[PDB]
């Protein structure tokens, strides 16, 4: 209340400094949104992020630690100058966009609410009279979301082994503290047959082209059995060169989307056995190449949830695909809500890069980033919240 | 020529013999034709061609064997009463209709021509003064050719181990002499999956239907790569019962034709991968039943057929599928004309049925059952001959 | 509460006019039960609930009409003996089984847990000492639900056309006033080809098994473009008869469910041009046969929602397809709660046959129709539910 | 005989023409298979050959018209300096090799034996004291016969309207006075859907690689009602890009090969129905692009093939896919012989490119070239033989 030090003081500070950032943050958006860069190529992106921790005042307070692991991330980090475990908050901005249409999933936006939710706590605990908690104020550039799982990467680095909470924001077409993002198993198929001239001798070829199609129609009548939430979606990449050759070589490159991870497995191996299936059938063999990274789908905390809900109500939210932060969430507790920020469009479309660097996402950009400041001030001042956080991460990793 | 006892003198017995029966052997025709039976239950048509040749003259000059193995096969023996190894000339009949269109496929004429044929071979050698050489004329009634091979049954029990030559015609829309029939295996397709109410819970079942549709999908593709003289033809006898309920049985029906064995192998393995590959892409169990007898393909044997076409010159023949007698030819020398008997109809057609009974065909039948009389002559006076039909027979069974 | 003739004491009584018909209910459902019938054979279930109801003291109080407009169908109906627009009350019972397993979907609860309901109410009434309010207690044996709709012969004959409200309850696992049922369109697809003889002249035909599943595979395919809420569910009833005839006719028996009216006729043109794809890819022509009856989705009362709610919650009920009820909630003000019974197993399989008539089963059944017939009493005394149920249910037939 | 001046003295002569110039004629195949360029880029080979009959004494002797209407296509001619409708006798020559393998059909072979036969003719003729008969010998480079056909752009210029017998042979591994060549018609097929994003509203989008998939089913079925004289053979050329984006767009390139143009026009129509089905079933439109030449088959004239087999017979040769040929067969009474090089190898194999410029091919092609230009000098001095091939040319295009 109106108490000298209290927490909701310390919220509004942490609003007011987001505020008086809103020119830096909103140009710190505006570069990585007219500028758009692919997974593992955010050159530019990266230095415009480490700049800006660099350039925080007073210089060198953020430590900033470039090219973190991967070429394209990095870390920064600050923590109260005094010295009495502290606790370890973690903040991820993502900044890769999409082929073509530039920044269609607002990314830009989230490199923008990761850096202003961080200046937020480190402005709050700066007007703290009496010596701060101890804690550390972690951001992690996290590269290649769209492609690859940048994230990943850095988990396999030990990058997310210290933190205690991690906080993100991602724009949508709602406002939710969470959603139910899916697992995912990425595959490139080849199938390798026998050439034969076609207008002579086609009984003499295995035709690969064949079991790219066999294996469409396996997977297709496959579809009736799946479960409602399980996605399968893929392309044929080469389906032949010239019809007067018998097809020797077919490439077929799918996804599968399942709510858990021992859904996902279930799902895998029944595509396996029809991918598997178009080879006997036709004769070729068959090559079957998993992606690099499997994405988890993304572990929910009930403790963090709610506080987060209870945040955005005071700021005036009204509340109603796959990640790799969803492996994220899996190692530490973690939140990933989705925000509105002025537009009908759908993410992945050419509207939404409009959206994602209008001047009305602004407004709702920096709102959200004020919960999720205000929402890691709840983590740092009540211990009991965070048992509630570790109690909730440890009973929905049993699950799995 | 005009020299007393001739070969050109005894084929002209035969064909005045087989003339004199002209009447009777019509009558033979038609008892079969008017009562058309399937396979295996050619019960009347058993007990007219036992009867016919109980009453030729002398009775039971003719050694009748009736229920010869089979219930509907007989047997036939007659030699001349001298007494001096004897060259076995056997002679077949067939007499199984088609359900729903009757004898479409002319066999009530093949029970006549086969019985014509030995009525004239025996004929001529009744006539000869001095004592002729030492011949068994066999008549074998054959059941059940269009469905299940009762020469293969016949085969199994030995009836033409003593054989050395065999004698038949067909009825059909062109005269030859030999016609390339195919080798034949036939299959019956189960699959079993797991049933699940598709309105609740698709996703527990197993789609048997699934499988026989990606069955249908893989052999329908494999058909660009097969030899151009092979053969795939089945249906799907089962494909579920209610749509409410995912299917847990399926049964396809399929023969293939390959104009060797060696090739009918490769297609079968082939086809066992496009059924095996359905039970692997829809998660069933798959039964794959082979037919109960394979028919093999003729084996041509070029001096009976250059005898043959000689004789059917003379008579005014001018000359230019799968079949159990393919299974004889590879065991015995045998020819397996074919003849035209006044009609444009297809076999296996309902008019077919009516040139088959037509007052018409007798001319054509009786004329192609003299050049089978006249051809078998040739065989006992020719010793020549029977030698080079003999090296054809094995060099022939050398190329399989 | 303690107040001479309030509502409270109203539904108390309605709950103990229940109780203490427990054990003829009990035996009007083992009636039904150990009698199982499908749809419009239902002679049994028909003879028994004409006689329940006529045999309710006193005599002839219910009006009774059996055979009302199905021959399996009838109509009971009770009103207050005093005279002073009645209000009508409708209440449905269900009664036809499934083939094979019985009444695995409890339909045996369902007639009588609508005659509980109904009892219940007059009870009440019957011991109001003031004049009760004008009244009509309508039950309706509505035959034929898992086949056919006779709700929808019933509608045709305007057999609802003068209800105000009406009730039913539905056994399943678990107890909620309102669950998504889809609506249904149900199809025979008929192929008509050309004969011919694959052995000969297999070019001179077309293929009606080959229409059967480029059908089914035109609409595999189209799964993965559907809407997660849309079903589409068939079987291939005739996929030929022989292997040796190319096959002329095909057969296939199809259901779609959506949500929504309007998204089901989108989803049913979607299916007829896959259908009629395949007539044209392999040259028959079709013949599509929508069902009798279109089942329709069920509209929602959110103030009969919530009104049921609060008297299963003062009951001990702890809250969380298709069905011709659909269309009657499209014609009149309706609830169709599903209620637990003691078991795990799922409504259409042979364990729930064994639920429905178990002696566990009952104690569930007469609590939901307390709950039913405690929300017959509310909508009675309070004319305020009644017009909010109207409006709720005018503003839901305009969104469809 | 040994008459002065017979036709048997003039054919030694045309041998021995063609055996002095066999140097050069060696250099000239060398100098295309050395140098092997695709349809419509035989820069070099046109150089090559309009050199070669420049240089040929007397200089001039041959009218050379390079680049005539085509590129790299020519034409020269060569007629006895007489003077008194005179006979044209025209010979093609192909150059194109095949993409990677180079002359893996032969054609440096084509080009030599049509060059060889018009220099035999000539020769011959010039040996004649009496003033020869009047004739023109026309030799017609001819490019692109793999692809494009350029003897049908040669026709659509009117290059053959004014020829009465042509001739030109062909390498392979039989020697055949005539083989069956059909027709064939090429079809690139475009399906136009619309895209949309997979993971969030599959439904909104229309899959034209579903459409593809449709159609390869739809074609695969049709294989067993198929002629077994039909070939069709297609790939999919472009199968979606990228699995997030359902495809709006796929491409597939067919061909079909039928033996007469009114079956090619069937098999296509039918080939149709299937690509429009598939249309039709995934809601995508469909573009079907005929190729810019059908190329006709290759019309026997049996008079000239009995001419050219005697001519062969004496010369030791031993006698037993589509061609642009074809279209000018259709046009002008030609022969297309095959003829072996001395080679197992398969033509449009790496191995027959190896046979094709090998030493021991050079004695068959002069072999082949040899009885060529002696079947020109039957039709020149055999005026009967030219109206029997005149007749036969006449009734063959009645039966089309
Ligand atoms: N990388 C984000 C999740 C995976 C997704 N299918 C993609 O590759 O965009
Ligand atoms: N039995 C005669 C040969 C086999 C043939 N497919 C049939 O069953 O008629
Ligand atoms: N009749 C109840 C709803 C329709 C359902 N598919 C059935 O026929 O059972
Ligand atoms: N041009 C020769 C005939 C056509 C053949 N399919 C090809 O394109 O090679
Ligand atoms: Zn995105
Ligand atoms: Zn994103
Ligand atoms: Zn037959
Ligand atoms: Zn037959
Ligand atoms: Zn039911
Ligand atoms: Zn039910
Ligand atoms: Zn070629
Ligand atoms: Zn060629």
């Amino acid at each position: 209340l109106y108490f000298q030090g209290s927490l909701e003081l310390l919220k509004l500070r942490s609003a007011e400094c987001i505020d008086e950032a809103a020119e830096r943050l909103g140009a710190l958006s505006r570069a990585i949104w007219s500028q758009p860069e692919l997974a593992y190529e955010e050159h530019h992106a990266h230095r415009v992020l480490t700049h800006f921790f660099e350039r925080e005042p007073p210089a060198a307070s953020w430590a900033v630690q470039p090219h973190y692991q991967l070429p394209t991330a990095f870390r920064a980090e600050w923590e109260p100058p005094e010295a009495r475990r502290p606790l370890h908050l973690g903040f991820l901005c993502e900044y890769d966009a999409l082929p073509g249409i530039g920044h269609a999933c607002g990314h830009n936006l989230i490199a923008e609410v990761g850096a202003a939710a961080a200046l937020g706590v480190r402005g709050a605990l700066e007007g703290l009279p009496r010596p701060p908690p101890p804690v550390k104020v972690v951001v992690l550039g996290t590269p290649a979301e769209e492609d690859g799982g940048g994230k990943i990467d850095l988990i396999e680095a030990g990058a997310f082994t210290n933190l205690d909470v991690v906080f993100m924001a991602h724009p949508s077409q709602e406002n939710a503290a969470y959603l139910p993002d899916m697992a995912e198993h990425d595959v490139t198929v080849k199938y390798y047959g026998k050439a034969s001239h076609s207008a002579s001798y086609p009984w003499e070829g295995l035709n690969a082209l064949d079991a790219a199609v066999l294996a469409y129609n396996n997977l297709s009548v496959f579809r009736q059995q799946m479960k409602p939430t399980w996605r399968v979606h893929g392309i044929i990449k080469n389906g032949g060169v010239k019809p007067n050759i018998i097809p020797s070589y077919s490439e077929l490159i799918y996804y599968f989307r399942a709510p858990s991870m021992k859904e996902l497995q279930v799902l895998t191996k029944k595509a396996e056995d029809c991918f598997r299936a178009a080879a006997l059938a036709s004769g070729c063999t068959v090559e079957i190449k998993g992606g690099a990274h499997d994405f988890y789908n993304v572990l929910p905390n009930k403790s963090l949830w709610k506080a987060y809900m209870e945040n955005g109500r005071k700021l005036g939210i009204e509340f109603i695909g796959s990640t790799d932060f969803g492996n994220v969430s899996f190692v530490v507790p973690g939140i990933h809500p989705y925000f509105h920020i002025g537009s009908n469009a759908l993410n992945h479309t050419e509207q939404y890069t409009e959206a994602a660097g209008s001047q009305e996402a602004q407004f709702y950009t920096l709102r959200t980033a004020k919960a999720l400041a205000m929402t890691a001030l709840d983590v740092i001042f009540k211990p009991e919240l965070l048992e509630g956080i570790r109690e909730d991460f440890k009973l929905k990793l049993q699950e799995e």
